[PDB]
């Protein structure tokens, strides 16, 4: 059980360099699946998520290795099942499904279960699967999919907005029989990373990033070399790092067209921010950060996995402000914590109302989350004192090594092994 003790206060400036995007890594890793010649995706994250997914992909029957790029050989996939024990630790494993039917007609992956943030049902999964054609049925808690020959292409129209159905349904289409229209489509930036993976490969891929995407099935696909896009969420994070702490950061290796939400509310704050083609500036000039009022939704709104993030900004802000939550409506576990800490903040149904304090104070807190508990690592470093966050594992499926990146930026932090 690893722990990260940090000191404070402390504050944050300097720069630092934005690795790839976890969640952009995972979703073409899987998408690799459906690939018939070698593939190399490159800047990828080193990630305890992406460890589990090149686990799973092998455990298939892919040829798999890594440094900072990945290496994919799934020329020789023969096994067709994601086992209870890798879904139950990563429920995105459930994207192998989609590849696996379109490619070899079967697919078998282990049904997700509860999840802390809240209700997590993968119906449009399911559902947009049998409207490919796909044959769907659930034993000893495995969802079991299957074709006779290959999916055929369809007019699909998504009851509500899905980033996980959104991919599942886009890579199965690539290699179906005529044309798929998915409406009413997610629009995050990784989907269009996603897309244009698949079109590298061979796929036909139009209007990603758009609420209507139009896939047009070929026989097969080949290999290729792919960089995956900069993490807008680790950007977020370090953004709102220097925006509590009173400082300043320049964001290296960035795509600022990916944060607009995000740059607004900063801006919102109090924050002085510029932007490059590939690098974003903050700067608070010494001033304590204004409260803001947040509403989270699908892309390009504001992102729920910055939502911890700013309900710490506004929890040292000057005045009260709110935030509410559309997307995971339970995902409210890092309030509690920073109450330990000092905080003031109250829940509705679902939204945290924040008055903002001056400053922390230092404290056992628990960390639950892959992207919302990097807020208590924040906390702990602009606090007044020691504050120790336990089962740091969270974080570490969600970001590439904090405590060095936060130490570049003049944290006093350090992993324990208690
Ligand atoms: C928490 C993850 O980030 C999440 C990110 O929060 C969400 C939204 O941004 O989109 C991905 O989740 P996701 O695919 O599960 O999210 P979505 O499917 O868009 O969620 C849609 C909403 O509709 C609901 N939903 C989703 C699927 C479905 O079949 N039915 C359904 O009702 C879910 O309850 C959810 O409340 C990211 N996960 C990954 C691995 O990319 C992470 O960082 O690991
Ligand atoms: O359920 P898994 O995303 O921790």
């Amino acid at each position: 059980m690893d722990k990260f003790r940090v000191q404070g206060p402390t504050k944050l400036q300097g720069e630092v360099t934005i690795s790839g995007a976890k969640n952009a890594a995972l979703p073409i890793l899987f998408a690799a699946l459906l690939a018939e010649e070698p593939v190399e995706i490159q800047n990828v994250p080193k990630l305890k998520d992406v460890d589990t997914s090149m686990k799973l992909l092998s455990q298939l029957g892919a040829k798999v290795e890594r440094d900072g790029s990945v290496h994919i050989d799934a020329r020789d996939v023969n096994v067709f099942c994601a086992p209870y024990d890798l879904v139950k630790t990563m429920r995105a494993s459930i994207w192998a499904l989609g590849p696996l039917v379109a490619r070899f007609g079967q697919g078998q992956v282990s049904l997700p279960g509860g999840c802390t943030i809240g209700a997590r049902p993968v119906d449009l999964h399911i559902s947009g699967l049998e409207q490919l054609g796909a044959t769907i049925k659930l034993e000893e808690g495995y969802v079991k999919a299957s074709v006779d020959g290959r999916l055929k292409g369809a007019h699909i129209v998504m009851d509500k907005v899905s980033v996980g159905a959104t991919v599942t349904i886009m890579c199965a289409a690539t290699l179906a029989e005529g044309t798929t229209i998915i409406e009413n489509a997610a629009r995050e930036p990784e989907i269009v990373d996603t897309a244009n993976f698949l079109i590298t490969l061979g796929a036909k891929i139009s209007g990603q990033g758009t609420d209507r995407i139009v896939i047009e099935g070929v026989e097969r696909l080949g290999g290729g070399v792919y960089r995956v896009l900069p993490d807008r969420i680790e950007t977020g994070t370090f953004l709102v790092a220097a925006a509590i702490s009173r400082g300043k950061i320049i964001c290296r290796n960035a795509q600022p067209d990916t944060l607009d939400a995000v740059l607004a509310k900063l801006r919102d704050a109090g924050a002085d921010i510029e932007v490059g083609e590939d690098w974003i500036s903050l700067d608070m000039h010494g001033k304590r950060p204004k409260a803001v009022n947040v509403r989270t939704a699908p892309h390009p709104a504001f992102p729920t996995d910055m939502q911890a993030q700013f309900t710490l900004l506004n929890l040292v802000a000057e005045g009260t402000g709110f935030i509410t939550e559309t997307v995971f409506e339970n995902r409210f576990m890092h309030v509690p914590e920073l109450s330990r800490m000092g905080a003031h903040a109250e829940i509705e149904s679902n939204t945290v109302i924040c008055h903002g304090v001056e400053k922390l104070s230092g404290a056992q807190v628990m960390a639950t989350d892959l992207r919302a508990s990097a807020s208590l690592v924040l906390a702990g470093c602009i606090a007044e004192g020691t504050t120790v966050v336990d089962r740091i594992y969270h974080i570490d499926r969600g970001y590439e090594r904090i405590e060095d990146k936060l130490r570049a930026l003049g944290a006093n932090i350090e992993r324990v092994k208690g």
